[PDB]
Formats: C-alpha cells, structure tokens, sequence
C-alpha cells in the first residue's frame, strides 16, 4: 500500500453469458470540502413569497455521497441496445463497488497565485449505511450521478436531509444525525475501499408490449354462450313501451362481450398538447394539476401511477405531470423550451391500462323508474379493483434503477412511480469526506473549536460492477418485431456521441419495450 | 353460504365499552344549542356500535325488473349499462364484481349487465323472451357483499361550521379498502370452470 | 412514530434531473399567450418534485370540535356520519380505516 | 506503516447488550507547540491586587494532554437517554485509547504570506502515566476534553502543575517535574499509539 | 514497488544465434495531456478550398499510443547490415513489451515562472487492444515511432480514428469510440507494465 503503487485498475467493460450481463463502469471523481466543515441546520417557511406546499426543515452535511443510480452509468448505449431488442425481461443481482487510487490535495493561496500539491499524510473517510439508519436520498433523482460518458469527469454531490417540520420550526420528531457518530474507514493515498452487495429477490422488469388488448382476448369467430340486456324497449312504430330483451354476445358486439378482467387503477390528469395553439390560454400547470394532499401540503402526483400517455393517433398529447421528461444537453434549468427538453411516451400499456387524461368508465348513478330515467356518473379516480391487471412504468437508460421502499405498515404493489425496482432493501449508500486538516493552533490554548483549516480537495477512481439477469424471449411470432435502430441516413454528427466541442450528449430517450408478447 | 353477516357479528346481549357521538345539539324545548353528548354501542343501536370489518367493493349497477310495468319507458340497456373505458372503446363490465343481486324480498330486481344468464333449451339467439332465459341469482353474498344495485355508503363532502350545514355524498363506485372482506360469484353447473390470468405485471385478486 | 413524512424524502440541497410542466402561459405584460414552460424540481419547489409514494386511503369524515361553540348547532352525530350501507342497514363506520385525527 | 497508508479508522458507536453498553467515540485534534519549547515557573503572590486565597507556585510545561473526562464525550444525547431512563445504576469498567493518522505541519512565514506543508520525517511523543508519578491534573473540571459533537474538530490543553508555596515563594517541599525524564514512544507519521485500561471495582452510581 | 526503486533497467542490445537473431531496444518518452481531456468529432467537407476526394469524419481523443512499426526502431545499421549481406530470408516470432521507470509530472505556471514537479500519486492508464476491436491505426506509415538513435527521446502520439462519412457528415453506420470503455492497467511511479505476443506464420521475407 505504497505513495508509488496504484491500488486499483481501470475496469469499464461488458460481457453477455446467455442469461446473465455482467457490466463495469468507472469513473474519475473530485472531492470539494463542503460546508467549511459544518452541520448547519435549513429551513423554508411561509414569509416572503413562499408558499405552504414548499417548506421543508433539514440538515446540511459536510459530507458527499456516492450515487450511480441510473441506467447509463452502467449500460452503454449499444448495451442497451442488446438488452431491449433480445430480451423480455431483466433485473439486478449483485454489485461490486471499489474506491482506489486516491489523491488528496491542498491548495495554497498567495497574492493571487494560486499552488496545489499533494498532502501525503492526509486521509479521506468512507463508509456505507448498511444498516439503513440514515435518511435515503438516493431513489429521488438528483443531479450527481456517475455520468453516462466514461471519459467525463465528475463532481461528488453535497449530502442533506430533511425532518418533519412545522412551517420553518422543527418538531419534537425531528431528528438530528451526525455522520462522524457511525464508523468510517480512514484511507491515504494508496488505501482502497470496496464492498460487495446482494439484491434481494425483484420481479423482473417487463422489456415487452403487449400485442393483444384486455378487451380483445376471444375468439373473433365464436359466440358467447352468455347473454345480456340488449333491449329495453320495444322498436316498431311509435307506441314504443318497455320490454326486456337478450342477446349473446359475438363478433359485431365485441363490447358487449362478458369478460373476465378490467383495467388498471386511474387517477386522471389533464391532457396538453404540444401545439401550442390548442391549448387553453391560461398558466394552468400547477392549478390543474393533478396532486395528493399530506398534512395540509400539496403535491404533485409526479408522474403518479402508470397510465397510457394518449389514445391512438394522438402523439401531440401528454398528461401535465404525468410522464418523465428529460433535458437535452445544456437545457436550461428554468423555463426550458419545449425543443430543449425530451418527453416520454407509455404507449406500450394502452393495452391494460387506462389513458392518463380520461375516465377510468362509468357508473350507475341513480335508481331509474318509469318516471325517473337512469343517470351515469364519470369516474376519474378508480382505486383496485378485483380483476384488475396493469403494467408498471417503463425504465430509461437516462432513467432510474431502484428506490428504497418506505419502511411502512403497509403498501400496495410497491413499484417506484418514477420507475424501476422497488427494494426494502437497497444498495447501501455510501458516504465519503475529506478528513479535516487544522490549520496552525494558536500557541495558547483556547478552548473554542477551531475554525480554521488548511484547503484541500481530493480525486480518485470509482468502479461499479453489476451483474444482471436475463428473461429471454419465447415468441412464436411470425412477422418482424419492433427494434430500435439506429438512424439509416446521414448526419451532421452520430448520435450518442461527442461534439466538435467534445460534448457527450443523448438525442432521445430509450425505453425498454420492443418485443412483444400475448396477454 | 354465510349465516352470519358483517354487520351482525356482535352479543346481542351486551355493551360495548367504546362509546360514539350520539348527540350533537340539546334536546329540550325550543332554545336549541349545540353540544357533545356520547353512548356506547348495544343492543338496540347496532348500528352504531364500532366494527372491524368493512363490505366488499361496489361498481353500481341500473337495477331493472321482470315486472316490465315498473320500468322506464325507454330502450336503456347498454345506455344506462355500466361500462368499462379501455383505449377509446367502451365495454360492458359484464358481470363485474360480485355484488348480490337484489336486496330482502326483491325477487324481480336485477342488474342489467351484472348476473348471469342461461338460455333455455332452443332459446334464440337474439332478443330472447323473458320466458326463454333463465337469470341467475346471487343472494347468498347479500351476506358480505354490497347490493348490485345501491351505494356503498356515505361520505362527508364537506367541512362544517356554525354556518355551514354538513353534506354528504354517495359512493356508487369503491375501490379496495383495508378492512374489506368479500365473496366470490358462484359457480353453476352450466357454467364455466377456469380462466388463464392474463400476463400482466399486476392483478387484484384474480379470480375470474 | 415516524420521524420523517412521505412528502419530505429527498435531499434538501439537491435538484432533481426530472422536469415538470411549470408553465402553461407566457407572463410578461398584457398580451399573455399559451406556451409550455419545464422546471427541475429543487429544495423551494419540493411540493412539486417527482416522488415514489402514496399516502394511505381515504374515507372522508365530518369535523367536530371541543370548543362546543364552533360547531354548527344542528345534533349531526348521525346524520351527519360516516357510514356503510350493507343489505340496507346502515351503520357507522367506527372508527373506520386509519387516518390522523388532526392536522397540525 | 507506510507515509501512504491509514493507522487507524473511524469509530464512533454505541452497541447495548443487556447488561453492558459500550461506547465509542473518535475525534480530530490538533496540538500547537507550547510554552516555545520551554517549562517555566509560574506564581501569584500578593502584591498588587492579588489576595492570599489565590496565591499559586508551579510550571508551565511545553506538553499536552488528552482528556475525556465528561459523559458526553461518550454518549450521545439519545444514549444517555436510554441509560437514565431504564437503568437503576452504571460504573465503567473498561477503556481502550489509540491515536493514529497523525500528521505533523511545518509553516512557513515569509513577507506576510504563510504556507503549510508536512513534515515527513517529523515525530511526537506520547506517554501515559501510568504510574502516578505526576500530578494529576484531570479531575478538576476542565475545558479542553473532546468535543460532544463529533464533528467539531479541537485542540489539546497545555499541561501544568501546581506545588507548595508560602505567597509567590517556593519552600522546601516544593518539586519540580520534568517530563523528558520519562519514556515516551515517538511517533512519525505511519505509527500509531494505543493502551488498555480496566476500572477497579467502584459502586454503580444510582440513577434513580 | 517504490517511488525509490526503478522498476526497470535499459536494455538493448542485438544477440545473433545461428538462426535466430533477438534484438532490443529501450527509448525515453514523453507523454502530454492530450485534447483536453475530451474526445472531439473532426470532419473535412467540401466547402471552402476542400475536395471531395478528402473528406472525413472521425474522432479524436485523449490517448496516446505507442508504436514500434519500423525496422530501424529494432535493427540498428550495422545489424542490419549483417542481416541482409547473410540471410535469404527473415521474419519475427515473438515480442515482448515493458513500460517502466514512470514519472508523473505536474506544472505550476504563475507570473511567467513555471515550475515542474512531480506528483507522486499520480496515474496513467496503459491497456492493449488485445482483440481489436478499436480502429487499427498502425500500418498506415505515422510519425512517432521509437526514434532510430537510441539517445533520442520521444513523444507520444495522438490517437484518433476515422468512420464512414458522406461529406462532412456522418452516416447511419459511423461509429464511436470510448477508450475508456475498456479495462486499463493504472500505474503510479513505481509500477510497470507488460505484455507478451507471438506472431502468427507468415512467409519469410526474401532478402534476395
């Protein structure tokens, strides 16, 4: 464990074994100091021009984190490409982490010329919360992660959390945390870190569409041997009276048929369009948006439970918090155009699952009599129901992996609404810092912490090893499938590759449903 | 079928040492205030007494009758027929959820698309007499499960006050609520055996 | 008792890379027309950043008060109750599913 | 024990095993040079404003100590919660100490700009009394033990000693101590320090 | 492996055994950072002076590379001369490959005064591509082989690629590479790196 030997090699590679992919990925990273070493308790209140449904009470830490919880710090875009053209199924087994070739840095600042070197002697700390005692950040989709191109360089994300909080004031359930209060590895330069962890056992994530629909599964030649109503008055001439009359149910009245299922859960939201021109000329985002409400707080249910983005022949509808939406590259923050940012589309679940801007159906809303006529009444939210099916949301290469799942007396079908797989049990998070390095003490002692540091950064390796675990296909279908392709024709640039300028960029995004498979 | 029901599983002879809002206003003479007044559960307010369990789901249904007099004069059955909306088709939920039939001593009520029905030998098979089919009957989850053709219950709509009144609403559809115990629809021996669950990352309780 | 809420999990220092419809009319002046404005979700918007979960269930229920004179001077005990209809009985649903008493 | 490799890792915990809780804490710190290199004597007389309660005689030395000396350099705010709410009585019964990942800093001061570097080949020396043959300076209650915070970083007390004194005037019996005169392990980057230590048998204390 | 040790020593020399001859040969090189750290697309198009006849699309990257794909990197005059006043015919068998004595260098540049030091934690990444699967670049007849004079000292150079275009353009089938996509040795001061490879058969030369 020499200053003169690397402790850690260079592994970014993948290798595909019939129903296993195995990928690794590393990166090079860049350790700022953070807080000027200080926990420093955050809050939001109401003054001001804040609102209500913002306020938050937290902790800042002087900590960083790492994070590789999205889909192209492992994959590769052909990878990718490999996996949802081949496969109906994947999910995560088992990760391999490593911190290596570690240097930590001071830097020296004098008359405006500025000096770095190495401190030799200096150490970092690392460790991971295996015991899930700390509040889990990852699984919200921040900014941070390993980045998608393997020659970038990145910087690690400053750690925070939040409480229960009244307003901007704290609770008597709020809770403090102090990282240097759990046992951390100290390392120099050429010490190392790794760790290995086990995903526990995950439903496979479903690459496929379906190529049948809830309300087509008969047999087009055949009639029902059931009956229903088809007449409740009699049709000749004028002197119409009531009458009761049955039919069974064949190949002209396919929605008249009995049926065995019904469609997936709704919570209905409104519909906009990207011609402009066809919507109505009001700021209506957040006012007509569709929201939960928690202890006099609102929310957005975003994205909220999976729902077909829009019915066929209509690709210019979205729902207004409904899909996952990215950026292109160097889109703005604020106020990005819609030319600047990348929506997504669930085409794919039209088949069990209800459109995101309409009714779930309709309900009886009345007793009818002779002299009361029947009334019918819209329904918008329709929790489960027995006999109900759906799908979940589909993942994306710039999408999310896992979300921890909340540690609750109860939940029902624990799948992340952003996406992915849904773990009581996580990967770890791992937690990193620079070890504080005292400046020159005064020469009489003072008891009051010291507050003054030397400056120092430190950089280093990380690897991510993950092995995953294949669903093949088994399709007896005779025509071609769907495949993404990349495009035929020519091109000022490749796309998912660099710039003139060396800027790495994603075109579209990439879901996961190409081949398809029955009902 | 159950001898018992959900809202009948109590002594009958003895109180309940949980109590309940019984009284929100003073009762005596004109001069009528509000206050509290609370009660424990017994014999003659079964009603009211606190429970564990709550009735199966409701996806309401147009009730119609075999007494053709009593019914409303116009053609209404796949009008007023409750329906399923799946990509821009509409479906019959047809039978739907299990919900019984008709409540105590209603024979002639159906749900328009909610039971089965069986031909009679030679029935035709379009627009069938009364007398040429014979109708199902699901009695028996009166027990546990809500009434094809009624609510499920009732809910507050809003928030009263000393100036606002408190309202309430009708649930006509309700979705799985913790607590909730049901039946499944009977089988006949006419009818059919098994279904393939569809392949579908999720289902609520798949039973055909 | 939990010490954390479901609407306050993430990181308060970081933004989401998620986008969501922030705008839906243009703001400057008088002549305000429809356009589509996108916004990354960060520590003073966090009742619009994308989250995992749902709060429970829900079966509404009429408030009363202590304080005796804020009530509406009806007796609504009943008729104003929550309630299951079963084989057309009625009763209270009481308690009923969990839900908090009050809000803060 | 390597310029490039870590003596010792972080541990801060606590683990409750029935009848015994451990705890542990670790703490950055930071030691100037004292008294420049020096032990001199000090003492307060009683000229000028000074009284006769207050006369000392004693030396100041160029050394350092280590103190963790106050509950809450061990136990956290939650810990000693569970402690005194559920427990009729504690005593200690035995301690580990180790230093490690030290660093030692050479500035530099020219023209007004300062700079900071590592002194490689640097060493310091640490000893315990394990003999009591100093005076015993802990237990006086005072400032300059480790941090409740873990994350607060501090700076070790100069130490110092008191003997007999008539007014500002040594006496007979007066001793003086000189630290050098004892074995002390040195120290360079890459080493570290550490000792065990077992409590003799004391009463619990009554936390109740 | 130390920063004091050399990993490495200078050999070359030629040892001629009847049928065999074995040559060696060791240079200096030097390395920058190259682009910037960044890969970047080039192009040549038509506009302006360019003809069609010219045009490319194509890569440029960070990495340097090594090559040794001249006689006179392994042969020096008088051996040659040996060889070819003797021989019939000749071709190679088998290689071998060190990189060693590796310093890392950093440079401080303030009011005109540059500075060079070395960073001793520093790294460089060396892989080879065993299986080809990047553009071959050798055999195109580059500068920047090992020199001819043995005292010589070298640079690297830049590696970059090239992929199917139309014009300035890209086309469906043009191809990007990362190298760092790959698994690469890391060796700080200190550390060596080696490889070993035979040739496939191949007809002997005719010297003749």
């Amino acid at each position: 464990d020499g200053v003169g030997s690397s402790s850690g090699n260079w592994h970014c590679d993948s290798t595909w074994l019939g129903d296993r992919v195995i990928t690794t990925s590393t990166r090079t990273w860049a350790l700022p100091t953070y807080n000027n070493h200080l926990y420093k308790q955050i809050s939001n209140g109401t003054s001001g021009g804040a609102t209500n449904d913002n306020t938050y009470f937290g902790y800042s830490t002087p900590w960083g984190y790492f994070d590789f919880n999205r889909f192209h710090c492992h994959f590769s875009p052909r990878d990718w490409q490999r996996l949802i053209n081949n496969n109906w199924g994947f999910r995560p087994k088992r990760l391999s982490f490593k911190l290596f070739n570690i240097q930590v840095k001071e830097v020296t600042q004098n008359e405006g010329t500025k000096t770095i070197a190495n401190n030799l002697t200096s150490t970092i700390q690392v460790f991971t919360d295996s015991e899930y005692q700390l509040p889990y950040v990852l699984g919200s989709a921040h900014q941070g992660c390993l980045p998608p191109f393997p020659a970038d360089v990145f910087m690690i994300p400053q750690y925070g959390y939040l409480t229960l909080n009244n307003g901007s004031q704290a609770v008597g359930r709020s809770s403090f945390y102090c990282l240097e209060y759990f046992p951390s590895q100290m390392l120099r330069t050429g010490n190392n870190f790794q760790f290995t962890y086990t995903f526990e056992d995950v439903p496979f994530h479903s690459s496929y569409a379906h190529s049948q629909s809830l309300d087509r599964l008969m047999n087009p030649l055949i009639d029902q041997y059931l009956y229903y109503l088809s007449r409740t008055q009699t049709t000749g001439g004028t002197a119409n009276t009531q009458t009761l009359g049955f039919s069974q149910g064949g190949p002209n009245t396919m929605a008249n048929q009995a049926k065995n299922w019904l469609p997936g859960p709704c919570y209905r939201q409104q519909r906009v369009s990207t011609t402009t021109g066809q919507n109505n000329n009001s700021n209506f985002a957040w006012t007509a948006g569709t929201k939960y409400h928690l202890n006099g707080r609102n929310s957005l249910a975003n994205p909220g439970i999976a729902m077909a983005t829009h019915k066929d022949d209509e690709e210019r509808f979205f729902p207004s918090n409904g899909i996952l939406i990215f950026g292109k590259q160097n889109a703005a923050r604020d106020n990005a155009d819609y030319s600047d940012v990348m929506l997504t589309s669930e085409e794919e679940i039209k088949t069990t699952n209800p459109v995101a801007t309409e009714e779930y159906g309709i309900v009886a809303d009345n007793l009818q009599q002779q002299n009361t006529a029947p009334q019918i009444g819209t329904v918008n939210s329709q929790g489960a129901l027995p006999g109900m099916v759906w799908q979940n949301r589909d993942v994306y290469l710039q999408g999310p992996i896992w979300a921890k799942i909340p540690h609750t007396d109860g939940n029902f079908h624990p799948s992340p609404l952003m996406g992915g797989f849904g773990l009581k049990h996580p990967p770890p998070q791992i937690l990193i810092k620079n070890t504080p390095v005292p400046a020159d003490p005064p020469t009489t002692f003072n008891q009051s912490k010291l507050n003054s540091f030397i400056t120092q950064y430190s950089t280093g390796q990380v690897s991510v090893e993950i092995e995953w675990e294949l669903q093949k296909e088994n399709s007896k279908r005779w025509n071609p499938e769907i495949q993404y392709t990349s495009n035929y024709y020519k091109s000022t640039s490749v796309d998912f590759a660099v710039n003139t300028e060396g800027v790495y960029s994603e075109p579209r995004p990439i879901g996961t449903r190409y081949l398809t498979r029955n009902l």
